């Protein structure tokens, strides 16, 4: 599944920003608009046991240019909220449901 890192029109979202996926599925995240931008995804709001760390960039890494993506595939079920950090609060989140 492919999610845009800042929508076409120059908005600070995740597009899709809600959405399910399968364990073992791609989402590739895609420098489109307004980057840099980052995929972090909140310690606090993933799955029981799951190390935040090896599906997310660090809070200080970031995408810079347009078109650069960061991959990750996702495996235990459950909610994951995720967010850019330096976006986070102009409302650049988003939640994936692994199903
Ligand atoms: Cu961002």
């Amino acid at each position: 599944i492919d999610v845009l890192l800042g929508a076409d029109d120059g908005s600070l979202a995740f597009v899709p920003s809600e959405f399910s996926i399968s364990p073992g599925e791609k989402i590739v995240f895609k420098n489109n608009a307004g980057f840099p931008h980052n995929i972090v995804f909140d310690e606090d709001s993933i799955p029981s046991g799951v190390d935040a760390s090896k599906i997310s960039m660090s809070e200080e890494d970031l995408l810079n240019a347009k078109g650069e993506t960061f991959e990750v595939a996702l495996s235990n079920k459950g909610e994951y909220s995720f967010y850019c950090s330096p976006h986070q609060g102009a409302g650049m989140v988003g939640k994936v449901t692994v199903n």
